[PDB]
């Protein structure tokens, strides 16, 4: 009653993987991009929200939330500088594939390379 999870989407289908990320916060509603699982909702994975950081600001970095799911605390952490997060986009990746885990210490940021590194972020 307090609470409830979001509404599934029927115009998005099952992720191959289930390593995928899903959600967005857009208008401040939960949107869906991808099901998890035979249609889990993305709800559910706020337990496993990341931070994204897909440019910085004047006025500091600006962190983006995003939801995954698989829960990847048992995957492999990846190194500061090195293959970490696979998206379809830099600016607004409805695809986003965990490759592997990222610490809650650590955010991901786009580089020139043209993919997101795990690395501890930063104060400007």
């Amino acid at each position: 009653k307090s609470h409830t999870t979001c509404p599934t989407s029927t115009e998005i289908d099952s992720c191959s993987n289930d390593n995928n990320a899903c959600g967005k916060d857009v208008s401040g509603s939960c949107s869906s991009l991808c099901n998890c699982g035979n249609g889990q909702t993305c709800f559910t994975d706020s337990n496993h929200t990341i931070t994204l950081v897909p440019y910085y600001t004047e006025d500091g970095p600006f962190e983006k939330k995003y939801y995954t799911c698989g829960d990847p605390s048992e995957l492999d952490e990846c190194y500061d500088i090195d293959k970490a997060l696979e998206v379809n986009e830099s600016d607004d990746p409805n695809s986003v594939e965990v490759l592997c885990h990222c610490p809650s210490d650590k955010i991901y940021l786009w580089i020139h390379r043209g993919y997101y590194i795990c690395i501890t972020p930063p104060q400007p």
